[PDB]
């Protein structure tokens, strides 16, 4: 893997190291999460993957907060952001050093081909039926119809920021042989009414090599679950201070 070129500059959040192939961020200062509503952090935080490679950014934290996995697409230069929603049905607060933010890339791969739809990682799912999500519950629908299948990779399911920003989270899992369930969980205090055909998530193919089952510092249950841990690439982080815009 070749350079992960990055940018950073942001007072309130601490670089806590960029160690094989990940970067690390806490937060310094408290972070409050009302209830219902999405919060986002704006990182400052600018990143380019090497060829072959996009990026992944996601939180993690034993507070009672979810955040949105973030799939950053190749030709992104803009700013990265962490989407969080509240558990809670009152005020969450993110003390300071509760909250880690962690960048790594990987390897994934394109098929050329509804259900399933320019460079991104992923390619939209759309909704088989309607469904309405009402406020903090989960709402689950199973994709039976396999997707292409491509040599040495694993179709994995994740969600947009466009739904996570409303406040739906879709719990990022394996597309396995024989069917997913994807659960959509509403964190606001709005029934969101989401439509036949409408995209609800997008379908990934990670290298296998990112998919263990071995616990250790390369690899990570907080993207896709305890069964499938997220091993990213090893890459180098080198800084370019004139990313950051
Ligand atoms: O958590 C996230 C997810 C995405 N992005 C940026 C990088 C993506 O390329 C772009 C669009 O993301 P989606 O709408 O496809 O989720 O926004 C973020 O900053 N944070």
């Amino acid at each position: 893997c070749p350079h992960i070129r990055y940018a950073f500059q942001n007072d309130k959040l601490l670089l806590q190291q960029a160690s094989v192939g990940r970067l690390t961020l806490v937060n310094k200062t408290t972070i409050l999460l009302r209830p219902m509503k999405t919060t986002t952090v704006d990182l400052g935080l600018y990143a380019r993957p090497p060829e072959g490679h996009g990026l992944m950014l996601w939180g993690s934290t034993s507070r009672p907060v979810t955040s949105h996995v973030g799939i950053i697409d190749p030709g992104y230069t803009g700013e990265l952001r962490l989407i969080l929603q509240n558990q809670r049905r009152y005020n969450s607060t993110l003390r300071p050093s509760e909250l880690k933010i962690h960048l790594a890339a990987f390897r994934y791969a394109t098929p050329q081909m509804g259900p399933i739809n320019p460079g991104n990682v992923g390619l939209d799912v759309s909704l088989p039926k309607d469904l309405a999500l009402f406020p903090h519950q989960t709402v689950s629908v199973t994709l039976t119809v396999p997707p292409p299948s491509i040599p040495h990779h694993r179709p994995t399911i994740f969600g947009r920021s466009g739904l996570a920003m409303q406040g739906i989270l879709v719990k990022p899992c394996r597309w396995r042989r024989g069917g997913v369930d994807v659960s959509l969980t509403n964190f606001s205090d709005q029934t969101v009414f989401l439509n036949k055909y409408r995209r609800f998530c997008q379908l990934v193919y990670l290298h296998k090599h990112h998919l263990t089952s071995f616990y250790s510092p390369h690899s990570d249950a907080g993207v896709l679950g305890p069964r499938s841990l997220f091993r990213w690439a090893s890459c180098t982080f080198e800084e370019v201070p004139s990313l950051a815009m």
